[PDB]
């Protein structure tokens, strides 16, 4: 039925430092902006910033495991997550699953994930060593 | 440089009614199972539904307008939003104005759409009505 994921839409509390961190620092495409929101693109991914007043700057502790992530290379990772670093940019998780991983969040605490590997090399470690009551399905 | 969205991943409660929710109501594939959660496809669109102690079944008033849209077809778009209803799903956001958006909550509350149309072909209605202070970047 569903073909994939049209666009993911963030509640922001400020339109022009989120702007900033989707288009500076994590080097994300432009393409509009108008009062309330923004549009930007990450490869194929749409991604939408909305101006929500209701939004608040949430610490890591007090949001549940909801994320976002997005793919980069092996190669870029550690270059990538030093750039966050050097902008005082806030870990929320430190990697323990297959692949590499680094946990940070955006300016209103929105969790985001900087991931190497694709479902199907996840899935091939998992066979390997399974999740407790791990089941495949084919 | 960052390449697309790797995956989505959602704090669930319960995770069956989840996996139930996206598998057998929304159609996705269903890849594996564990006792603390489950990977599901949708396209190209990796899904990780992660059993989490923190999430709260949230009323739609009670969370942002965070969301994730969906891709359908525009043959497909009509009678999938009408069987979402007439099972009983919950929509948080009615825009007449948006025919080809269908606003609706999983079983924990997180804001889901079926969306028709790309990022371009937003961008292109835009030009013709432009949000207010909308400004484009080619
Ligand atoms: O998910 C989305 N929400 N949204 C709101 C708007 C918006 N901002 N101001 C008014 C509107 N609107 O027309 O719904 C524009 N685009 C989007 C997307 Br894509
Ligand atoms: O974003 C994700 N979080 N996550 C946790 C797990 C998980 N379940 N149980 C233990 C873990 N873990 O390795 O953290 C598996 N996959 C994922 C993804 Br994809
Ligand atoms: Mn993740
Ligand atoms: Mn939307």
């Amino acid at each position: 039925m569903l073909s994939g994921l049209n666009h993911l839409t963030l509640a922001v509390s400020q339109l022009a430092p989120s702007v900033a961190f989707y288009q500076q620092l994590l080097g994300m495409t432009l393409h509009a902006r108008w009062d309330s929101g923004a549009y930007l693109s990450c490869g194929d991914l749409w991604l939408c910033l909305s101006l929500d007043p209701q939004r608040r700057v949430t610490p890591p502790e007090e949001s549940d495991y909801t994320h976002y992530a997005f793919s980069i290379s092996e190669a870029d990772f550690a270059s990538f997550a030093a750039r966050l670093e050097a902008a005082g940019v806030a870990v929320w998780k430190l990697n323990r699953s297959e692949g590499a991983s680094h946990y940070f969040l955006d300016p209103d605490g929105h969790k985001l994930e900087l991931h190497v590997g694709s479902l199907a090399q996840r899935l091939a470690a998992c066979r390997e060593q399974p999740y407790k009551g791990m089941v495949f399905f084919e």
